[PDB]
């Protein structure tokens, strides 16, 4: 029993954190086989930053420019290009610590584990999801840049997230490990400009299948809704529409508890209309939307038979 | 900039985890040079888990008795003996990835990393607090048992928890590395509730100056008030008392927002008598009461000069 925020274990990705050093700027990198990835805007003075012209900047630089450490030993650069945002070292070294892998790129609303690190080294993990506008509701300091985000699938890490920035409005945004941001953003000091968030309906009706698996009830009511009449509501509190693919994955854990995912839409339109009665639900006082069904699957063991 | 729970990278314990069955029951061991420690309710059978006396139980087992399995490899028991409610196996090879590490038994109030594993296996990984009543609200399935609790300091890994057992509540209850329970539980199938669980005072108060310091200002009042007419207010609430030495751990915290501790007592003080009025605090409705002091202070880059 029992329902946590839980990243995945992190030691696969431990094992490819290296410090990458370029001038005075120093951040963390990916190594996987002979191939450091870490963020192109290590290469920029504060003047390059306002405006910078990285396709210029990376032809100035050369390979003594970049000094890379994997623990206490100094990995040789032997060669640099830059895809997208995100710079590749070539290094004289394969990481034989390299898991099996696949870059990916997430959608609104899939969570993933983030290991975050500093010079190098890493420092602590949590589990964050993309939010609507593309954003991550991270904890970052400087010197974080170059962490990452990843999923364990089988038996293979799925990197999707390479940290790059933080907003003035304090929320994170990064790219894929293409280097391709997630969202309207740039890698310059600019305005950016995120859409408004909104709240991942499907996640939030995941959590409250989760409560009831928990035994936490009482929020439940009898009524049942119609997708359409849903959406008319949930839309008026920011909430994103329900779709019928979403109904679909919401599938395994209405068949769990024997409600069907439109009886709990009406429990949810309850709530949200009339509040949480001063209650919690999950030990949260506020309705969650960071955990997907396949999040509350795995951690309910709703997958099994018998 | 934000503020998460967050989990120490759970790598060096990944690589300590193995699998150990007795009989039909499968749990996890943490192999440590050439030591498998476990929970000893392994050797019990159902009829002996409603009245065991494991020291009679133990005279008949045998080291062959004993399945360690680390990876795909079995390891070859040579030794067994109890330590209190802990099992260790002594095993023909000493782990090649054990890391620098200690045993320690925290206090209620601490934080802690849980590797939550499976079969041998780790799962995921999320930071918990010992609650005042000896509990840890976690998330664990059957077959968690084993899985350990841990902090890092650099290098060092401070073992403080194995897991035992799930109360009928849904809470959950272990050991140290030395077999101790926390609290008093006991490793049999008997009632065993556990005391009233409070909430920890210290660690509210320190999450309201991570709020302050990420920019959350609301709360704070031009109230004042004297610690014993606080701890006055606070008991009646299902508070634990604070007191001088808590006040103190609390220095850096306040040292660095130029706000008293005693003044966030009144702003604490006012929350507790009237609630938020609609408002939240670093995205939460309540009081948030698992990050200790040092868990800000670290989140919150406290500690530097400059
Ligand atoms: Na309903």
């Amino acid at each position: 029993s029992g329902f946590r925020k839980m990243a995945f274990p992190s030691g696969k990705v431990e094992g490819c954190m290296v410090q990458v050093t370029c001038g005075t700027t120093t951040l963390n990198g990916l190594w996987l086989d002979d191939v450091v990835y870490c963020p192109r805007h290590v290469i920029c003075t504060s003047e390059d930053m306002l405006n910078p012209n990285y396709e210029d900047l990376l032809i100035r630089k050369s390979n003594h420019n970049f000094l890379v450490q994997a623990g206490n030993v100094q990995l040789r650069v032997i060669g640099h290009s830059m895809q997208n945002c995100v710079l590749k070292l070539k290094v004289d070294t394969a990481n034989p610590k390299t898991p099996k892998y696949k870059f990916v790129r997430i959608q609104p609303g899939q969570t993933f584990s983030v290991l975050a690190c500093y010079n190098g080294s890493p420092s602590g993990v949590y589990q964050c999801a993309m939010r609507p506008n593309f954003t991550i509701k991270g904890s970052f300091l400087n010197g974080s840049c170059g962490s990452v985000g990843f999923n364990i699938d089988y038996d293979c890490v799925s990197f999707c997230y390479m940290h790059h920035m933080e907003l003035p409005t304090g929320v994170h945004a990064g790219t894929d490990l293409e280097g391709n941001f997630y969202g309207p953003f740039v890698d310059r000091q600019t305005a950016q400009a995120a859409g408004t968030d909104t709240t991942i309906t499907v996640n939030v009706l995941a959590w409250l299948y989760a409560a009831v698996i928990n035994g936490d009830r009482w929020f439940l009511n009898r009524f049942t809704t119609t997708l359409n009449d849903f959406n008319l509501v949930a839309m008026k509190y920011n909430y994103e529409p329900l779709t019928q693919d979403h109904v679909d994955i919401l599938g395994p854990l209405s068949a769990q508890t024997g409600i069907a995912v439109l009886d709990m839409c009406a429990s949810l339109k309850e709530l949200l209309q009339n509040g949480m009665n001063g209650r919690t639900i999950l030990g949260s006082a506020l309705l969650e939307d960071e955990f997907t069904p396949f999040d509350v699957v795995r951690q309910c063991n709703v997958a099994t038979l018998q």
